[PDB]
């Protein structure tokens, strides 16, 4: 999975992913409207305080989203942390204890504001328990972002809760943000500008095309690798005007970074490549999906007939 | 640019290209029908036999095309080939002699078959001549595909004017076509298959995500190294079936090798990054693109409408 | 810098470094005989029970070593670690505290079993204070190896004071150990083993020459990439029989990893390079070393002579 | 392998080679002295001009050289070029016909300036034929340099012979030596002064430690890669001062791209690494060696009594 977030020269954000896995879970496009039944595990059952979309399977009632965003411009996803998530065996006392999948809902139905969540952040647990006994937990952790700011919420065996500010705005696997972070250092090597004509002891040694200045940037899929070229590219991507351009800004960048078929084969076999790559554009409340299997965009909408509608909308 | 082919199970191919460049040069979609006035330059003038689709500039009538695609399934593109590109002073007696422009519509209105057209080629002789004085003549190589085979023309000062065989489906810009194969026996380390945990003098070190595998696959956009990945992913790309998996299939493999905004600076100062990216589809005759600002797949069609019309097409 | 250590099959310990650096120190071999005065700046002043060797500079009638071996098989080297080491403002009571610059003798005098070292340093406090005013604190991590385990430790601002276990016999700069373990996991893909004639749709790709399966083990001089291949190359060369095949084994890995003379240009416009290599063979209590300026091995011994010395020998 | 040449401010030539191969041949320093027997299969016997020394074996008699250089300066040294080399079925009439094991005595007994061996070698013709029964023929290229030039002999299946000019002072294994130049293009990118600190939005982004502008630089042993990395650091050395500075200058850049031990495993399962490394300094015909598994420097020269011995000198 790759998360990315940019916004356009007038605090419009674009923030989605890429979903990269080796399996059908029968995910769509959800529509969670207002005051929609709301349970939890450990805190009082209430109902939706705003209405959310993005993509997930619904379970028992309860939509189970892999990334959501709430009408008032505040998103979340949830990308794969393996060999690193570690939760909680129970709910701890004096703490906002969530079932890790729980934090979807509990991030974009309550907060619109990254300030708050980071603030509120500091009093939350989250728990190992999935929804049911019928499925595990996933080992995830969580890009998070409104117009503002962008942080990561891991939550490991090796170094607990941690929440970090992410001015890149992206967001790959494992391991651990800060590793990633520190990674950047050593591609500072990386530059934009073309290399120009050399003398090497006078032999002439000139670049056969463009791109001679990002030598070294990789192109596998390693998580490293991925969070390296989408860091690179979101940074120096110019800012661009209007809806069209900046969803394809946005698809440009995660296309270029998905996990192709038949490039991955992961230890059991199975091809992992991106099954899905979604864009929410805060500004038309809209979510744009395609999928690997058919390259047309796809949109779903928050409006006034989805917002308040009286159960879950599905796609 | 990056050009790209390949076939479903039944023999339908899609073929297409990345154009990458600094500008938008105006061009866009044209189809020219049957029966339209072909001028050439040293052969007879003529009319169009068959209808052709792509993208392209109209001069004075004469539509010249980065790539086209004729209404029997056989197709060619234009990719630039700086350094090694020189056509002839002048046209050579005994010749079938081709302004180098001219390639584009000899090859699509006058084969169906790319071993009838390597035959030919045995016998031409491009040369370094625009449309008029007012133009200056591109240094191209070409790719020419049908569903059967792809081969590749370069007419170099290096070496003149040769053909190959291209099983891999794929063509970047400069080297030389031999160079490039002759390189991806350096990449013979890259496997679809992922790693796993190894014991370094007792240090456990293993993957933290999938993709190991592919470790040291070039990720910039020089054209050598987008060469080998274009290459590596097209032959492990497996075989989808129908229409719309084909078409994605197509640009997920040229969308993961785009060249993105930002990323690349010429030497003048100027970014370069794929302006379009292009599928044709020969079993429904239709010309899938994509737009640098503007992502959704727009349709373009030879049928009985626009294959019989009395004027270009341009849309 | 590039610390390195293993044993033959009988637990003889080889183990050594590269300095990398940009200034002439004026750096020799000393000999610090048994009985020498050893004033510390915190502890009770003292004499020398264990003769050393290594390289450095006397300041004052103070051997002030840039790594150090005892006649029982100990030692210790001292790698540039910026960025990153940060030692305490003043001693705190309670601890065992060391300047520093002391850790190298301190070590070497009062431990002949790295467990023993591992021990004590839990109650090791390093203060940030240099031999003299005329002297920066120098910003080092440690590796520390006899014939059974190297550890590093790493006192940080970031981490405070870490002791790892060293599998992998290596060591180089910034950042963080922990980071360099983690990073290994991302070359798994790395094999010793050649790759051989594939495919690719029917085009022939093999390889042109032996090395294929190292395929993306960088060749740079960042800490990180030097430390990924000193870490590969100790790990899979096999281990030899006698004192000239190990020392030469030892100076193959480190002139691999070597810094060379004008491929690296620091911020300040100096060129950085390996300026010695050096190994201590414990079995033999030899010092060999070669210069950047002279390649011919230079041996110095701790003899019955020389530890028993009068005073400090230098060469 | 890996040929490499320099010269000091002087004009001395340092001129040399790592042989990689799979397992010791029983080779040696030789020393063939003036008016020594030399048989020829294609031309007259002879006696040697001029004294040689370099590494080899001696075949009844006849001393077959790895590399041979002449008391006047002129060298060469023949190095692994499989999949490429092909040598005449037989000798052809009007041309100086050498069977291919017999270019080393050739070129070092007849000529002094390379100027001269490259005007001879439009008339010489290689063929395929050993000494006697008992050898295979190696398909080599070769190395030839002086203090003012070093040219590469190649003569294969796909081209014929062909002679350049090799202003890099480097030479590895296959493919071709045209294939390699071109290939330094794509490395323009390459840069010995460090990256400095960056704002990737807003996020410091500075190298950890010195290095970081030759990101990409590879360090694996495929031959293409050893040709860039040797190439690289050849021409950014500086030039340095008088015989042991410029000895050790040239044992520092062939150690750094040396092929270590256990890291290369060939298809056979064989380990492939640098046996040994020379470097003759014309200034005071000496040969200077070390191997795998003894790292001192040896050193053997062309002397008065050496020169004018009445047998071949073996060591
Ligand atoms: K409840
Ligand atoms: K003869």
């Amino acid at each position: 999975c790759t998360g990315l977030r940019f916004t356009d020269d007038q605090g419009n954000l674009y923030f989605g992913r890429n979903l990269d896995v080796g399996q059908d879970y029968g995910e769509g496009v959800i529509i969670t409207p207002r005051n929609y039944p709301l349970p939890y595990k450990f805190l009082d059952n209430t109902t939706t305080k705003k209405a959310v979309i993005g993509m997930g399977i619904v379970v028992d009632g309860y939509p189970s989203y892999f990334d959501c965003f709430n009408e008032d411009g505040l998103g979340i996803a949830g990308l794969n942390f393996p060999h690193f998530a570690k939760f909680s065996d129970g709910p701890i006392d004096g703490k906002i204890n969530l079932a890790s999948y729980e934090i979807m809902l509990w991030v974009t139905q309550n907060f619109t504001k990254v300030s708050d969540v980071k603030e509120a952040l500091k009093n939350v647990n989250l728990v190992n328990e999935a929804i049911n006994s019928s499925f595990a937990v996933a080992p995830l952790h969580w890009i998070i972002s409104d117009k503002d700011e962008a942080i990561i919420v891991e939550v490991s065996k090796q170094y607990g809760m941690k929440v970090f500010d992410d001015k890149l705005g992206v967001l790959t696997n494992s391991p651990d943000f800060n590793w990633h972070l520190t990674n950047l250092g050593n591609y500072t090597g990386l530059d934009p500008h073309d290399a120009t004509a050399q003398s090497w002891n006078g032999q002439k040694v000139a670049p056969w095309g463009v791109g001679t200045g990002s030598l070294g940037l990789p192109g596998d899929s390693i998580p490293a690798d991925r969070f390296v070229k989408a860091a690179y590219l979101n940074v120096n991507y110019p800012t661009v005007k209007g809806e069209k351009a900046n969803v394809a800004k946005f698809f440009n960048i995660l296309k270029s970074v998905a996990m192709i078929k038949g490039s991955v084969v992961n230890k059991l076999g199975s091809d992992e490549y991106t099954v899905y790559t979604a864009c929410y554009s805060a500004a038309t409340k809209t979510y744009y999906c395609n999928f690997e299997n058919d390259f047309e965009l796809k949109t779903y909408k928050l409006d006034d007939e989805t917002m308040n509608a009286d159960k879950l909308i599905t796609y």
